[PDB]
């Protein structure tokens, strides 16, 4: 989907990539409005479980997002940032999608995700 | 080949990608060691001048890089951060390269450079 990077190697200087799997999830404008899969979330397969960076959806007033926990023993709601507007070439017609960074995600990851999206998916 | 994304809309919530140009520069252990071109810098064409985000290069021990003023009035020596090490895959072999960021480059851009890089190029 979109390949981030991590500083590994003996001196914490080797660049190893990491692809990012994606999955569906629920978003809404409040916590109860998250009732149905209206969004695509970019995550990373860690050891503590699954860690979410940003959200991709057609709606523009979204504020929240709904995820099972690791092994779905409960449920988590994370606030989204104000959305980034862009235009991708979906294979069914050019489509306006919005990008939501999870609130808290740091700038270096915000930038890896963008330049990974700028290079891979076609923007406009 | 390394793109970068800018937020530039009516409310600056608008994703706009920009291709970063490149050029050969001179670098070295210290300011005076900078003589011959031994690296490649990535830059962005603003109005008024050029902005160098990072150097790519075969040598470590690069602490400095030198740049002309574009007007003739002189030269500019920028200090480099510690290098990130990474390995691509030329047909000659594994090519060890050393990626330098400019001291002060904000983390957001570091991410865009790195995520832009890990997709386009063939990291292992
Ligand atoms: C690969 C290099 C790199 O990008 C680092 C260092 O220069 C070196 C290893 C660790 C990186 C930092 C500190 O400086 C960096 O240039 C920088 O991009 C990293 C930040 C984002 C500031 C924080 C993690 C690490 O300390
Ligand atoms: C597209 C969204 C976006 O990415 C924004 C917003 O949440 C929204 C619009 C602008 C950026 C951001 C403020 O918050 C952001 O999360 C952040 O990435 C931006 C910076 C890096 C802190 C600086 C520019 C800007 O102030």
């Amino acid at each position: 989907a979109a390949l981030e990077v991590l500083f590994q190697g003996p001196g914490n200087n080797e660049l190893s990539p990491v692809a990012l799997r994606q999955m569906s999830c629920a978003a809404g404008t409040t916590q109860t409005a998250c009732t149905d899969d209206n969004a695509l979330a970019y995550y990373n397969t860690t050891k503590g479980g699954r860690f979410v960076l940003a959200l991709l959806s057609d709606l523009q007033d979204l504020k929240w997002a709904r995820f099972p926990k690791s092994d779905g023993t409960g449920t988590i709601y994370t606030e989204l940032e104000p959305p980034c507007r862009f235009v991708t070439d979906t294979p069914k017609g050019p489509k306006v999608k919005y990008l939501y960074f999870i609130k808290g995600l740091n700038n270096l990851n915000r930038g890896m995700v963008l330049g990974s999206l700028a290079a891979t998916v076609r923007l406009q």
